[PDB]
């Protein structure tokens, strides 16, 4: 049967050499550190906070595989097959769906202005073809002729905008939401999201499951007290550079962390001592 | 000199005061006092925002703003909360309407940020320290940056914001940096998040019509009956939408002819409700009990 | 030739010089307007547009701007009365003022601040027209919406200031009959050669001269010519846009001197920290 | 080679799986020199609907198009990508095949800050030492990349004419090629060595002569021209302008095949407009 999709996973991070190739043991080590460390629901894999468009079609299957082995079989894997290529979507997502994943997701269609009917039918194309769940990223007539598809089964929701986030909450009730914004995870459960994805959550998960489970418990300023204490840790993280100093952080524990990716550069040392306060601060 | 001054904390919700104008673009002094005392007594309102956008304050002449801020004061008693929005691209205009508010005795002026012209952050600044140097009261912003906004409030005079800006980071950021400064929210159709958000209150157009639904969202959220808070914002959105395809300022005020409120026409450039979106609106009303 | 380009040239959009409490100083005014037309050679004064700093005055200081500028020309000179105002009231009073003072057209900026529907945009225009009935003058909307304002024998042209030559080009044919001035003094060449009948500018108010030749050189193929005008036309603008345009305009007036006065608050004064430069600015070009 | 001139950013046929037709390529590409008399192809832009291939597909193109054409023809290799070892074994291929220039998009999707843009250029170079054409960005960041005497030139696609003339003079001795059909006479009174579009598959006759005559100070003609040309990039626009602009190269008897998906094909409503278009125009 299928898992219930319910949860808070992290946007798994991928540790490259200086050649730009996947670290496959610091992987294992950082899928292993959002389940056991973290204590997380799911993982999010091959989403933009895995720098995966910055990969070769060999290293997107490197890293579903990676991840798959690493953790155990009641963990919620979500495979992100998004490409501007349909191509190489649909052999991403068969290669996902036959590992076992639980849902695929992706990315609206980029950089060139797709019609909306193009939008909808790249996705019912992954879906024809690889017969897995799907998570999509429009108006709200628009999102209904997407959710009319019994296979989209939800929405990995990114726009910060908390009047589409409702409107869409209450026409489509029977659909997954799963918020993006980490640094507003409390409004987004207040709003009735089934769970969140995030890169944060890789170094502060504990903090999530408790802003999520206190809002809904209905605690509502201690829930918006640990927002404040995340929003210190998102600022700063982002202010760095937020791939690679998540990754620092991550080193920090003892995981093999590696580098970024080119073009994105590694982090900057002058960084340091502000981060090294945000650890202490939040002993992360 | 020696009278006793009620010195009100400004806390709540208020209703952002629609205006009914006549055919000539006239101040409908009778239908804003049907209109200041249903936002009062049968919304159960803590207070008036006078002259905002909501009151089609930038259409209006220097006299009918003076006009509207005196009729909105006459139609509430004492234990009413009153802001003056007096900002304009005239500056002069601004102070001689701030001094006019306060000899009303309105509890705070509010002011737009200077708009049209790309204004730099230190004209912006200056035209709101140059209003409460000329007026003495308290005063509330518009949203500009967190280093910016803390330059802002260090003025002991800015006492809070009234925040339109949809981005609930920036607003959990404010929060964090001034605990000690009055937020109130301006989006109702994102009041339940504000809320959890920690303001101290909202300003609304849509307060004139479901103020008693805004008040539950307001006071739930704060209870921790979130799920609750929640369906009324549901609610109210389904009512926020509706106004806003029809056109918010005329559909508002025709929602309250329907309670027997004279509340005429909206001014020109404005265009009059149209009478095809009439069939919804009753629905709408009906379903809302509005 | 029609009757709608009668108002075809080149003109200042009118600087206005103020005191310490906002107030206008009349006889500054009348001599930026001689400036304009005696030492600029432009063919006429675009009057209470934004450059004039006309959002900031109340509805007298508008008037009194609209007829000290009428005084201080000739009948030569073309004359346009922006009467635009969020107070559609105040607008067609203004409308009628200038009209009997005289002005050869009205034009209203776009209702801006709220979200006014396109319907509401063309019932302001044709309110003003109607209590009036002077030329109008529009600002940039579809084509075919465009195609629904030009419709109207009152509304004569646009003043173009959209920085796009896709939709400029394809007013411009559609339109061939209809008035188009540019609002962007920085692509004056460009907007020359898409066939527009002039120009308003506030920066003309200092650098008409050139202004004038990149149109004329423009029209004539002189092209290479006339784009290396734009080059310091561009040095011009650019610098001026850095420190401040109307406060620094109004310096380089001050040098030349005239009594430019200061910007109505909330625009601050020229900051001295820009003086070497503008200095600089000034020997350069001899502005 | 001089790299000044007029290019067609050459288009792809696919079949019905997203392959490319190679025939219908070697097609494409010829029409552009031979019929549209163009001096050069800009192989791998967006126009080829380049970001939906995978690598051997690009390197199939690079190919193809370098095969079809004399050793006269002027070509520039598109080879940006987000995966900057894929930007640089693209650019090495097209290099070893004989391309007189590489160019690459911005860094794109992800915030990069603009050392990272920076060095991703700076990178390829390093590894490709072939000389690079950039896209458009401050002036003092143009400084920052046109300071590397590789980096030769531009291709400018923001419709910006502040901007535009600010780079030209700031940077008289670098190659700047505009990137919008429907501006290029704006854009040849403003400075421009050249352009590089879509729309001169089809239409690159009219082009040269707008170019042509702009300069001759034959303004009036070039902006006649330029109307005529704005109809068609104008109605070409209004009906998905890869499907049309190849449909209009298969009335003329080339096999220009589909668009790969998630682009949908032409649709077949439009069928008489484009008739009327291609009559009109004889296109
Ligand atoms: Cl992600
Ligand atoms: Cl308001
Ligand atoms: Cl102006
Ligand atoms: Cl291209």
């Amino acid at each position: 049967h299928n898992k219930d999709l319910k949860g808070l996973y992290a946007a798994l991070l991928v540790p490259f050499d200086e050649n730009g190739q996947v670290n496959e043991q610091g992987l294992k080590q950082i899928a292993q550190n959002a389940i056991e460390t973290e204590e997380l629901d799911g993982l999010y894999v091959n989403g933009s906070s895995g720098e995966n468009f910055l990969l070769n079609t060999e290293q997107k299957k490197q890293v579903f595989k990676v991840a798959k082995e690493a953790v155990g079989d009641k963990v919620k894997l979500i495979a992100q097959v998004g490409s501007l290529d349909l191509n190489e979507a649909i052999e991403l997502g068969k290669y996902a769906t036959e590992l076992g994943y639980d849902a695929l997701s992706a990315v609206t269609p980029f950089y060139y202005p797709f019609t909306f009917e193009e939008i909808r039918d790249y996705y019912f194309d992954i879906i024809e073809a690889t017969q897995n769940n799907m998570i999509i990223y429009i108006s709200i007539e628009q999102f209904s002729e997407l959710f009319n598809h019994e296979k989209i089964v939800g929405v990995k929701y990114t726009a910060p905008n908390f009047f589409l986030l409702e409107r869409i909450r209450k026409a489509f009730p029977d659909k997954l939401i799963l918020s993006g914004f980490d640094e507003m995870l409390v409004q987004a459960t207040i709003s009735g999201v089934d769970g969140a994805i995030g890169s944060t959550y890789n170094v502060n998960g504990r903090r999530a499951r408790k802003i999520f489970d206190l809002a809904r418990q209905g605690q509502i300023q201690e829930a918006y007290q640990l927002q404040h204490d995340s929003n210190d840790i998102i600022e700063t993280v982002l202010s760095m550079g937020i791939y690679p100093t998540l990754k620092e952080i991550l080193r920090h524990r003892g995981i093999d962390a590696g580098l970024p990716k080119r073009p994105f550069k590694p982090f900057n040392e002058a960084h340091r001592q502000t981060l090294d306060q945000l650890i202490a601060k939040y002993d992360l």
